[PDB]
């Protein structure tokens, strides 16, 4: 059982959880790969097995009747059918599981506030469309942000799959430009060239909210515009720097990743968009200061009259950390929930805390849980973690196109 | 089997095919990363040939002449002694592989120029203190700092063991209270108490230079005063900040790590104190920004009358940049060499490519190169790195008590 220090506390804990480690992961004793970013009815039955084991240990019924009942049920069922069916309570717990597994989300302090959506009703890509709307809406709830998850219909066989071609409910489009540049935001260039290729008029601004393309099963994916009232943004300013406004900067309120796939009990959900509120790092230094994003920051810090010709000035430090400081005071501003990076390192390292008594252990992705910036100013940098894929689980998939 | 690296900034993909040929076994298996852990007879003749024969296909004399003999007095050497003697010319040349190797150094751009001073034939801690006190003084050259590294004798049985018993060689006094607290640096606190222990005055301040614990083989340390003309220190001031003097912070110029152990051709130096120059969040960040380092942010924040009584004003992370900023004014002032995480980082991104050419990739701990405050305005954050233990290296070894 591998020892985990807090090098800012002493602390000392074993992580028991990471022995449960079912899927395997990118690393081996010779090497190590945790800093890439992207890393049968018997095996179908051991993992339902296990998830419904899961279940009954989390209603303190572990052993009994219903417990056994159930792993019968589904074994006859994967024997009839070859898949079986989750009870609501099922997905619910599921769900929650899966974002408590997540080890590279640092708000899982929260994993147990989520409302699930079950959507595996859903019919076609116009009912999809509507389950996302009332997902959308019901977690924007007019900037007081709620977390949630729609279920789609799980993979099955003899049909296509329900995907969300959108890697989020709201991306910005990005558009190539004439000189080879990109307007917008550049991590959406392939989707925004997938929303004309399947018939959306495109804009040209730089926050252009992008349709959804909507995939039913053995459908084409087809095109829905969100509506503008349904998308609540967040234009930027900075409570001092006023010239900050005229950049015409914005974010949206929402992020929901729609692209991942949600693993419960060796079933397979590939479309399942979840959603909580962002940390503002995530915004004010990957979304806006990443090189390959919008990239403003020497435009910031040229308007902040930094001395951009040399490093050691660090004039992109001070630059970061005033956009930082806008999207934060926006957010408050616009009343729309939004968590600074303290606050949320403070709150995960509770997560930590509370999941050693829980569980014996978390999963935590340091890299990712670590801030992209003032890393070591947040607690989560002195904390060592133990990587492991536990499931439910959300997962990556490959892109439907 | 030959791990896709990616650069997430730019698109491009390299292979670590030198991956292959990791010798140690670091501390992750398939089912748990644990890469942000920070500490995760004739065998020696196969550590001895291959050595050997990476030195000689590094001068381009694979096969050919002294190979051969060096191969057979080595042989020769081990099997009349149990050991060996590594060539002048090998022990130079372990000695900048090792640090090319280091994962977790992002300044070895700089792995090819470094001073090797050969102290192997020392005896007695007055013996390593003029081989320190050379080194301290030659690596800090009136703050013109320069790469240098003596290597103590090597370890053999029956006899003791060479060994520095500060982990560096400039720490600062760290002294426990009344009220259990403690004035100057907590890092060092032990190391303190054991100076004390054998027959140290005391200084009251918070940045009293320690002495040197210098430890001959099979006999009890001796205390050495280091000369304070060559303990090259710099005032920390702010350019901008004018009472960030009165602070009455400092630092040392010379970072020289005197507690690891470097290992060459399978031989092991437990005394091998290497030395560079400071990147500045090292200082500013770091040093004097931990919680249980200095711990002076919050001070520093008071002083900027910076909005304190909330997270989200990000008044860490303004404070954090001033601080370094002063280190790295200060540094300049004094003309100390010193390079910011900006310069570092873009220079280890060059470094990787060099060694992409060279040996086909490049050991690195992303978690160690990415630097503690504006990770991802740095180039390494996007780049994913692979890591694994190459030989020669410098290795953690036990505290000597
Ligand atoms: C409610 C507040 C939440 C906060 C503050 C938060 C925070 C974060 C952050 C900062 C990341 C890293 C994303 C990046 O840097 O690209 C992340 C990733 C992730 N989160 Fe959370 N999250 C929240 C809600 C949720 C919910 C509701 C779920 C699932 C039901 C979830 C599951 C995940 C997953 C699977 C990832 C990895 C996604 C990826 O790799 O792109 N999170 N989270
Ligand atoms: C000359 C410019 C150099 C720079 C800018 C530099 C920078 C750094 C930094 C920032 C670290 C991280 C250590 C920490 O944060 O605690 C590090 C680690 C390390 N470096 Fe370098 N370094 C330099 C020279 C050297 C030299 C000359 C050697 C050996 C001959 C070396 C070998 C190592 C080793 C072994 C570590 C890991 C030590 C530890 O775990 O505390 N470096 N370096
Ligand atoms: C290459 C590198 O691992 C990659 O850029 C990662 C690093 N850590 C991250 N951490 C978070 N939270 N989000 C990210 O997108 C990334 N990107
Ligand atoms: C817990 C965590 O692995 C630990 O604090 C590491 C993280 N990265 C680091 N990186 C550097 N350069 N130096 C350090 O001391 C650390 N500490
Ligand atoms: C639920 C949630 C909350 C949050 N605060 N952040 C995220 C995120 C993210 C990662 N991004 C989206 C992608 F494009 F898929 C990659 C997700
Ligand atoms: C050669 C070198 C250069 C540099 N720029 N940094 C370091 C360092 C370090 C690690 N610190 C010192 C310790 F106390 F041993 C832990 C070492
Ligand atoms: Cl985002
Ligand atoms: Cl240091
Ligand atoms: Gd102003
Ligand atoms: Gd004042
Ligand atoms: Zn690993």
């Amino acid at each position: 059982f591998p020892r985990v220090k807090n090098w800012e506390v002493g602390s000392i804990t074993y992580d028991t959880l990471s022995a449960q480690a079912q899927q395997d992961g990118p690393c081996t004793p010779r090497r190590c790969l945790g800093s890439l970013v992207f890393p049968a009815p018997e095996q179908l039955l051991s993992q339902a097995r296990d998830f419904i084991n899961q279940y009954y240990s989390s209603i303190k019924r572990s052993g009994s009747q219903a417990h056994e009942q159930r792993l019968q049920e589904v074994e006859a069922e994967v024997a009839a059918t070859g898949t079986y069916q989750l009870r609501e309570s099922e997905l619910v717990f599921g769900a929650k599981q899966a974002w408590r597994n997540a080890p590279r989300c640092v708000g899982r302090i929260q994993w147990g506030k989520l409302q699930v959506f079950d959507a595996r009703d859903c019919r076609s890509a116009q009912e999809m469309f509507t389950y996302i709307c009332n997902h959308i809406k019901y977690a924007t709830n007019r900037g007081n942000l709620r977390s949630a998850i729609t279920v789609f219909p799980q993979r099955c066989p003899g049909r296509g799959d329900f995907r969300i071609w959108n890697s989020q409910l709201v991306r910005y489009a990005g558009y190539r430009q004439q000189d080879g540049s990109v307007r917008g935001d550049p991590a959406n260039v392939e989707i925004t060239e997938l929303c004309i290729q399947h018939g959306w008029t495109p804009g040209n601004g730089r926050f252009d909210v992008l349709p959804l393309l909507l995939q039913a099963p053995d459908e084409p994916p087809e095109l829905f515009l969100l509506p503008p009232e349904l998308v609540l943004e967040v234009p930027l300013e900075h409570p001092t720097l006023e010239w900050f406004a005229a950049l015409g900067l914005r974010w949206y309120a929402l992020p929901a990743v729609s692209n991942m796939l949600l693993e419960i009990g060796g079933l397979e959900f590939p479309a399942a968009p979840f959603s909580g509120w962002y940390m503002s790092t995530e915004i004010g230094t990957r979304n806006l200061c990443d090189p390959h994003r919008y990239n403003i920051l020497e435009d910031v810090a040229v308007c902040m009259d930094l001395d951009t010709r040399t490093t050691s000035s660090l004039w992109k430090d001070k630059a970061a950390v005033e956009i930082n400081v806008a999207v934060l005071h926006s957010y408050q501003l616009a009343k729309v929930t939004i968590v600074d990076h303290h606050a949320a390192t403070a709150s995960f390292m509770k997560h930590l805390e509370n999941e050693q008594k829980a569980r014996g252990g978390c999963p935590a992705d340091w890299a990712w849980i670590v801030p992209p910036i003032s890393g070591s100013l947040t607690p989560v940098f002195h904390q060592e973690m133990v990587n492991y894929f536990l499931s439910p689980a959300f997962r990556y998939q490959p892109d439907p196109w």
